[PDB]
């Protein structure tokens, strides 16, 4: 269940985007709210949440919604405490050292931005914004908080997916 | 399996300095930057790395340069930790106690400065600059940091190699 339980719990959470022959936006409902990278535009699949308005922050490019109760149980427990250990996601494990993320080059691809990541215990940690082809291990660009204050952590030269 | 994995670790990291029949300075890819003993003249072996400009220090006699965006795949973890024990270097183990890097007599020679002294666990600790023999032992002179504020230590009679 190191990743099978992850596959089961990630189901029904990530919502796809299909507007004109392209699938880019991946939105995850977590902590009574939801977010998506606003620098890339997407369309909400289900009409129930689509008609509801969303927040828009220019310098954080994330949205928000007031999700009702009939899908209230479609989120994680969102802990906030980060040792230096493997975390794993949909494509390969996660390497965390020196307060930073690194995934070897070619494991992912542009357009995969929006996939949330979460620990071995099943607790959500961050959502990837993009990365740049650095050597043999592409860095990441995610959001991390200490009980509050979501922050952007983008190394030098990162390129958005 | 005591030092071979380390020997693999610092492969492709140390560069060369040689202009006409002399090989002294050894640049180490530590902390997303390069440096070499300022007490000797340093000509960069790889033309790619020599395009950037470097900084100069008076007593710390070390340089710096923001690394390009495709050589972080060969970076150590360089975590600050100073216990007493054996850490090993390019030629044999190293004995450290009482804030003094010390080597058995005879294990040094001129033109070997710039060797990254690294811990037994695989993290680089410091860079070799110079030293001299004192009785049955030879002292060293390196740069260490307590998570910040790199410092310097120098015994009397020291000779830079």
């Amino acid at each position: 269940k190191r990743e099978r339980m992850c596959m089961k719990i990630e189901n029904d959470c990530i919502f796809e985007v299909k507007l004109d022959g392209k699938v880019t936006g991946y939105a995850c409902l977590v902590g009574d709210k939801v977010m998506k990278p606003a620098h890339v535009k997407g369309v909400i699949d289900n009409p129930d949440l689509a008609k509801l308005t969303y927040k828009k922050s220019s310098k954080y490019d994330l949205e928000c919604a007031q999700i009702p109760v009939h899908m209230k149980s479609d989120a994680s427990k969102y802990t906030h405490e980060k040792p230096e250990g493997h975390y794993n996601w949909h494509h390969g494990a996660v390497q965390y050292s020196g307060g930073r993320f690194t995934i070897p080059t070619g494991a992912g691809k542009p357009g995969d931005s929006g996939r949330p990541i979460f620990d071995n215990k099943g607790r959500v940690v961050a959502i990837v914004l993009g990365g740049a082809n650095e050597g043999a291990r592409t860095a990441l660009s995610v959001v991390t908080w200490t009980k509050d204050m979501v922050t952007r952590y983008t190394p030098e030269g990162t390129e958005e997916w």
